[PDB]
């Protein structure tokens, strides 16, 4: 009686959060400039929008199971605005934390 | 080789967005020893984390959809929620839609099929 259909971010950093998530494993399709990509019957939408004036850090973290994370840190932080917090480290799954170009913690594991 | 595994949003509304999940179907376990609620749906664990007010609000970036039953029930529930307001009323569309705002701010999409 319950799904969840979308998650929806609306960025400043349009071009910037393509890359990311890309790296990650999404495929989007371009059609607010506006692109979606959808896996596992949930669709992931990356709006574009303008500079906030006021730059908060977001509330929203995230959460991927990946394949190759040492190889995928190494591509997403060839990002702009993307950085590494938390090193890939074994953990009990191999873990690592990174930060998306909007400054959103996503946890990656293997 | 790839999974969304997890949803955390870090709240200053920790009651108001757990009564607002509740209503949409999340079934939240406290843990046993910040203070925080756990809700794991079709492989996906939804986490609520108690935060300070952050001193300056801001409109948050995310949006979330959501397909349930009972739609104008549903609706009818999450206004009776604190901070919680509908933007968009039930309607039919191309599939009953409606547009609600949790107690952070977020605009809720759901979908009745």
């Amino acid at each position: 009686s319950l799904l969840i259909t979308s998650i929806t971010i609306n960025t400043s950093h349009l071009q910037g959060m393509l890359g990311f998530y890309r790296i990650i494993g999404f495929q989007f399709t371009a059609s607010s400039e506006v692109h979606r990509a959808v896996h596992n019957g949930v669709e992931f939408s990356l709006y574009s929008i303008q500079n906030p004036q006021r730059s908060q850090i977001p509330s929203l973290q995230l959460g991927f199971q990946i394949t190759d994370l040492e190889k995928t840190v190494q591509e997403l932080v060839k990002i702009p605005g993307a950085m590494c917090i938390l090193d890939p480290t074994d953990m009990p799954g191999k873990k690592a934390i990174v930060l998306d170009p909007d400054g959103h913690s996503i946890e990656l594991c293997e």
